[PDB]
């Protein structure tokens, strides 16, 4: 009913590397493709846990429904700053995907974030700096140079431009060519590599992009084997006010039903200027409507949304309580789309679009049923003998501990009755990735550790209806 | 060398209003047309001086560079809420104009701000409203019911959609009609008018626009005679994160010489969400290089600007001193722009654009022989016996007192010499507005109080350069 845990991202042990260098695994994501394979993603955390650092994107490919794994396949993984003081901030970061696949040209994304050197969203700038400029109806990328005010163009083959439109001798390798795409952001002048447009601290090139956060998107065409080079899709979809914006990571989908099928959705959440991470945190997902090709943002959870009484905007929000952020995402068969957000309150909170995921109906749900302790958690959609449900997974508490999966019921107005509550991992248990196989079994990817091992190691599981339904 | 004083809008004594019921007049503005013709215009405020209210923009026409003036020409007067609880705050507010003519087309352009019904900038939201929305292609201006979380929007012929997208038997008046436009905002149900969008408080129609700060613009093909209805260019100028956006009040001008000749500038200055009208007021320019018909916002000169070692952004910046607020702007004949800014250094200071007004160089230049009170000032370029220069006009201090006209003369490099701090005005003196009149002659516009007058009655002068060079 439940299998026994296959280790597919294996971290460290007692603070150590392990046997590839890396010390840590996080953030799962788990996709079941249209061939059938499944593709486990996680964040390659070569030098400690935390959210910063040398940070690879890497999938692993399995051929036989969770059975066996291929070898890693690396996405993205920037070069690391090798002139910084501590090699703990020293790199530009890519942290949390979300992977997902359009049903109809086959191509697979993974949507991930970008910082330049540092401390990630934990060293963002009080001040904003413009990191793109639209000149003749073109969008270019800006370069920032020591000692001058004006904004350089990175344009057309990476060629560098003055504030004053005028071509440079430096270019940015924007078609990058190395393995694991490692030389983006490298900057030359004509033959030699001066150093990186990516890097802050201990500069050998003049220039570097704005300290921003950023949104990343790679694709594959061939089943996850290869990848795209990192495409920057911020500018399609981050406002000016937006500080931080990033994915909830796990897998998204793409609506089968209603005026807007086939339409991709992937769930993400935004900081404000106000209160940054101490009080704006908001849901939301952006979209595609054409395949993946362009993206747009959804409207907030919490835009013009009432909270005691007085009505708050995710841009100028500074509540608490009110903060929605992590989230995943599904649709309904009648249409309606459910976005359950990781908040504040202790337990489940829920969202509903009628719109497929423009905008966010009045009232937040709550389901004191399901504990939330803050903390990503992933949910499907899911049929069984005629009925609708939802199976949805996180931690039972009351710390990251205790891994659940929450069995729901989708009722006829759409709301849902919780129905099982079932422990699938003791121990520690944070992130995690829901997958149906087909054949009435379901997939999990997830973080867990035992035997001293560094947080985390990235676990598969399968299970089938008599987990979910024992009594 | 200078005349003595025409009073062009007066305003009341003792707190009481004048005798066509206004009690206060404020911001001028001043304008030589193509044809000779010096327009004059104004804040009409009925019921006091306060920076809200009944707010009508008015102009007066003199076409013997002064000597007389005719009557008073409404270019838009927005209703008051009737059932108001206090009507000193009980209507819908215009406030704050720049006038500017494209000597191509002879079109003259009359850009001020537009707030509903409350106490203007001292009246903004605590969170985001948003205001418009892009539908199909096409940008529409939202309305809010009560009790509904969704998006109206106002579509073809003022046609009221729902949040999902079906007409309503609801419609706005989109092409006002009654004299000053009155009627805009107007809310209908089929044939019966149930109230204004731009109502805020005690409401009898369901809908309002969002609170927010825009900017409106209107037009006169007829040497300043007759004007166009309102247009709303807040979605073509205002970025997401601007809280306020208004115009800095006067004169703008178009650009002469250089790669933007033909490039409409107008003074504008934002706040943002962080500090609000407590540290993030800004000064920069919008622009249009199409005769007036679209606006582009260029960039505030706080923005990457280095501040103590840290580099701010006018979206995020929290500083007083850093501050630069209502400006005037001046091209000099090297193509350089000059951004006079109203701040809080005691002093004048100065930015310099070489793009047309697009970005800021990375020094603002202070000129401590000029004092700023923290008040509004007009400056102009102009030339003599083959030499450049600026004139500049505000209050010499140590209030909003003891009017001053300073002269500086345009070194090679673009530099400024001080060469004349000239009193023109004692007793009170604010908002001013300087035209060159031809000849070596020179008019302002400007505020100034006598005889228990309410603030402020605007009067007008002339002067020479045997006055420039007393
Ligand atoms: C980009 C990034 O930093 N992602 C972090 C995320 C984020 O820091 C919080 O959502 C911020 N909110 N702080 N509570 O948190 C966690 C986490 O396990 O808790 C893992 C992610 O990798
Ligand atoms: C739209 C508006 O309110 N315009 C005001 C302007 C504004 O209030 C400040 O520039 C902002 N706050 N100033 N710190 O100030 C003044 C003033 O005489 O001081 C007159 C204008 O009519
Ligand atoms: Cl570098
Ligand atoms: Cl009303």
């Amino acid at each position: 009913a439940l299998t026994e845990k296959t280790d597919i991202f294996e971290s460290g042990r007692n603070g150590n590397p392990n046997k590839d260098g890396i010390k840590s695994y996080r953030i799962p994501a788990l996709l079941k493709t249209d061939k059938g394979t499944l593709i486990a993603g996680a964040d390659e955390r070569r030098l400690h846990s935390s959210d910063w650092g040398d940070i690879g994107m890497v999938i692993r490919r399995s051929e036989d429904n969770g059975k066996t794994w291929g070898d890693r396949v690396t996405i993205t993984n920037l070069r690391d700053n090798p002139k910084a003081s501590d090699p703990s901030i020293g790199s530009p970061v890519n942290i949390d995907m979300v992977l997902v696949q359009d049903p109809e040209t086959k191509r697979i994304f993974s949507i991930y974030d970008m910082f330049p050197e540092g401390k990630g969203i934990f060293g963002m700038s009080s001040q904003k700096e413009e990191a793109y400029k639209k000149i003749d109806g073109k969008t270019y990328q800006i370069l920032y140079r020591e000692g001058e005010k004006g904004a350089y163009t990175i344009r057309e083959n990476g060629t560098v431009y003055t504030p004053d439109g005028k071509a440079t001798d430096y270019r940015v390798v924007v078609d990058p060519v190395k393995p694991a795409y490692s030389d983006k952001g490298d900057l030359y002048k004509g033959d030699q590599l001066l150093g990186n447009i990516y890097f802050t601290t201990n500069k050998t090139s003049p220039f570097r992009i704005a300290k921003d956060s950023y949104l990343w998107m790679s694709y594959s065409d061939d089943d996850g084997k290869t990848w795209s080079a990192p495409q920057d899709i911020t500018p399609m979809v981050k406002a000016d006010w937006m500080k931080f914006l990033g994915v909830g990571p796990g897998t998204g989908i793409v609506l089968r039903n209603g005026p807007h099928k086939g339409r991709i959705l992937i769930p993400v959440y935004t900081t404000n200027n106000v209160s940054h991470l101490d009080g704006s945190q908001s849901s939301r997902v952006i979209y595609s409507d054409d395949h993946g090709k362009t993206w747009h943002a959804g409207e907030a959870v919490n835009d013009n949304r009432q909270v005691d009484g007085q009505k708050i905007h995710s841009s100028t929000m500074n509540n608490r309580r009110a903060q929605n952020t992590e989230s995943t995402v599904v649709q309904l068969n009648n249409g309606d789309v459910k976005l359950f957000m990781r908040g504040l309150t202790g337990d489940l909170q829920v969202a509903t679009s009628k719109d497929g995921g423009v905008t966010w109906e009045k009232d937040i749900k709550r389901y004191p049923q399901v504990k939330d302790v803050y903390v990503q958690m992933s949910a499907i959609h899911t049929m069984h003998e005629g009925k609708e449900y939802i199976i949805l997974s996180n931690a039972g508490g009351p710390k990251r501990e205790n891994g659940m999966v929450h069995l729901a019921r989708v009722e006829e107005n759409g709301e849902l009755t919780w129905l099982k509550h079932n422990p699938i991992q003791k121990g520690e248990f944070a992130y995690n990735s829901l997958q149906e196989l087909g054949n009435g079994e379901y997939g999990i990817l997830y973080e867990h550790t035992e035997k001293g091992q560094n947080a985390y190691t990235l676990s598969f599981r399968k299970f089938n209806w008599e987990f979910l339904s024992k009594n």
